[PDB]
DNA sequence: TTTAACTTTCGGAAATCAAATACACTAATATTAAAACGCGGGGGACAGCGCGTACGTGCGTTTAAGCGGTGCTAGAGCTGTCTACGACCAATTGAGCGGCCTCGGCACCATGTGACTTAT
């Protein structure tokens, strides 16, 4: 068996623990931190590639590309607070009218 | 063949339990600095306009941009190996402010000897 197994999420919680504690962020690394906030990447992950999915269904690219990246991030309204300086490599910008 | 997760521990952390302040607010109070009602105003900001203008709008002949070979070498990244350098321990200090002391100087009672005296 494995943390990284057993945490029942994609990213591997042991890296980052392990990043947290060459990170410096403290002396002890809380061994729910890592697995937590593991979990929230994976959850805005999700809803970035839920985001992929329904673009290259619009689309009509199978994969993803950086453009439907660009355009759909963008159009996360609440999203784009969070990402508000953040830019995109080879996204455009979003039209505007 | 190299990046992990078992583990096998343990000694600082992060809970707990507690009381010591202490601070916030929920609140009376007459005052009283600013609010907010209330009418003109200037002043200005927008309607409408002429015609000058300035950046597109449109052709000719250029120019660079883009490839497309032709090296070649300067670093990329990696050193395999020697320290240095700094993280630890501790000693190696120290100074500052209480502690004892201990200086010498007073007031007071003890002790011996020089008068002298007397009854030896």
């Amino acid at each position: 068996q494995s943390r990284s197994a057993k945490a029942g999420l994609t990213f591997p919680v042991g890296r980052v623990h392990r990043l947290l504690r060459r990170g410096n962020y403290a002396q002890r690394i809380g061994s729910g931190a890592p697995v937590y906030l593991t979990a929230v990447l994976e959850y805005l992950a999700a809803e970035i590639l839920e985001l992929a999915g329904n673009a290259a269904r619009d689309n009509k690219k199978t994969r993803i590309i950086p453009r439907h990246l660009q355009l759909a991030i963008r159009n996360d309204d609440e999203l784009n607070k969070l990402l508000g300086n953040v830019t995109i490599a080879q996204g455009g910008v979003l039209p505007n009218i």
